[PDB]
């Protein structure tokens, strides 16, 4: 028992991280087979970090302006191309440590692990959720550009996020095909994140985790319906709950014998009265960064 | 002069459309070089159209269960793989009519042309916008699955949409890497589109088009600020306006000498009093499916 913010083991990703330098700009890249993926922003200098024309900038470059360091080993760039907001550097050596992988785009509410990197060197691992407003509340310093987010399914690494920038305390990036999450662009303009909301299905999954771990004080005998719940949820800036959400919680309802709409009634009460100085799984706030599948993986293993 | 819902010429796409059959399921595919892209749903029959396990279904198939017709010419499938929600069919002949192309993911508010197809045969072309809730208000009958949406930049076709399903009168699909727009899944569940909103920057671009074409009756001498405008816009279910939006409208402000915040004042009045039986560019509603770039392309050519 117990319940922690648990990340995936990062070994399979650590062996793919490399350093990329173009001029005085250095950042991280992801080396899979004979391609290095990195943010296209690496081809800017201070002169063009506010309104770059990346097609122009990339024309003016040759393969030898790109320095790719895999630890000490230098890799030879033999070709480059741009795909949306990433750069693909073709190199002469296929990474022998290339895991089985795929490139997937995640939806808001889903979670993944982040391997934060500096100078191509892995520094730490953490778990976070894609927020409804398409940012993540990460932890990143200067030099972290190109760090990646991933899940593991079986033996397969699904890459889903590449870090590009920080915007007013939160973080924005792309999928691995170079398409931004959210309405952001890889330049400096007046861009801010939109209003965020609480991920309801995740809050419910976490209340189930609490019950499994013996925290029962918030339960009550009442029930409710989706409509009455969503009416209250909207008032508190909670995502509305659908029938698919109810179905996804199935296995946790089953394991604890508490019906979803039963648990919604408890949630409704928590939202209206607060917790009043009690805690749930060691928190005094309703936590929304654990998916139904995270709970299952951690509570039934 | 004049102003119409104008689509891109579709010749370059028409030569890529093919028919794909697997069993009794037929639909459209997109043939570029030696790969056919189509919705993975084509590997279902009625038995598994409600909760399919696509990895299982695809295991049980061989290359010869796939019938690909390019008009009359039959193409030989020599390999298949799944990428997210599309199928990639490797075939023995590269399409000689393959234009220069790329795969891009568009953002809400952006527009594109749709080439509606049945049995691999192009049937019509129309222009539409990706809505803020990630659906499109298209026009599609049964058999249109696999139809694609695209823009043309110079000589390059940017594919951005592949049609998968209709959900309560509106349409949902993926980008060409197989990732859904919006929170939808390619099965039958209880999924509905979220609340839609009006795309404000597009409404403003269209008011500029009206001025260029001589409709001036809604203008007035007042100005306003972003904050007061967005306060009114929110009440009417209009996307908030940012400083980047203001900058994108630059060229149209320039050409007409009406400042953005000046035009916002007119918009504020239209929202509060209505149009009162007058029309703008032949419409009695505020139109939001024309981007600043659509207006420029059509009004300055
Ligand atoms: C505080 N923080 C949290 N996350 C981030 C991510 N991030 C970053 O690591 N670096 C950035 N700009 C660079 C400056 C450089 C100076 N040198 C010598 N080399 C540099 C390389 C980079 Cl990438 N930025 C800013 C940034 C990066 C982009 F990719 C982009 F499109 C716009 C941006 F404003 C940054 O956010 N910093
Ligand atoms: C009215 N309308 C508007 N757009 C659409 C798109 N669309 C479609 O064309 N076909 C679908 N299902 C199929 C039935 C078939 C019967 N035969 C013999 N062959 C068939 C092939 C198809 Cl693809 N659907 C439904 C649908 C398609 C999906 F890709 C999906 F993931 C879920 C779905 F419910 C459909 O929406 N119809
Ligand atoms: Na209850
Ligand atoms: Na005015």
């Amino acid at each position: 028992s117990g319940f922690r913010k648990m990340a995936f083991p990062s070994g399979k990703v650590e062996g793919c991280m490399v350093q990329v330098t173009c001029g005085t700009t250095t950042l991280n890249g992801l080396w899979l087979d004979d391609v290095v993926y990195c943010p296209r922003h690496v081809i800017c200098t201070s002169e063009y970090m506010l309104n770059p024309n990346y097609e122009d900038l990339l024309i003016r470059k040759s393969n030898h302006n790109f320095l790719v360091q895999a630890g000490n080993v230098q890799l030879r760039v033999i070709g480059h191309s741009m795909q949306n907001c990433v750069l693909k550097l073709k190199v002469d050596t296929a990474n022998p440590k290339t895991p089985k992988y795929k490139f997937v785009r995640i939806q808001p509410g889903q979670t993944f692990s982040v391997l934060a990197c500096y100078n191509g060197s892995p520094s730490g691992v953490y778990q976070c959720a894609m927020r409804p407003n398409f940012t993540i509340k990460g932890s990143f310093l200067n030099g972290s550009c190109g760090s990646v987010g991933f899940n593991i399914d079986y033996d397969c690494v699904s890459f889903c996020y590449m870090h590009h920038m920080e915007l007013t305390g939160v973080h924005a990036g792309t999928d691995l095909e170079g398409n931004f999450y959210g309405p952001f662009v890889d330049r400096q303009t007046a861009q801010a994140a939109g209003t965020d909301t609480t991920i309801t299905v995740n809050v419910l999954a976490w209340l189930y985790a609490a019950v499994i771990n013996g925290d029962r004080w918030f339960l009550n005998r009442f029930t409710t319906t989706l409509n009455d719940f969503n009416l209250v949820a909207m008032k508190y800036n909670y995502e509305p709950l659908t029938q698919d959400h109810v179905d996804i919680l199935g296995p946790l309802s089953a394991q604890t014998g508490i019906a979803v709409l039963d648990m919604c009634a408890s949630l409704k009460e928590l939202l209206q009265n607060g917790m009043n100085g009690r805690t749930i799984l060691g928190s005094a706030l309703l936590e929304d960064e654990f998916t139904p599948f995270d709970v299952v993986r951690q509570c039934s293993g």
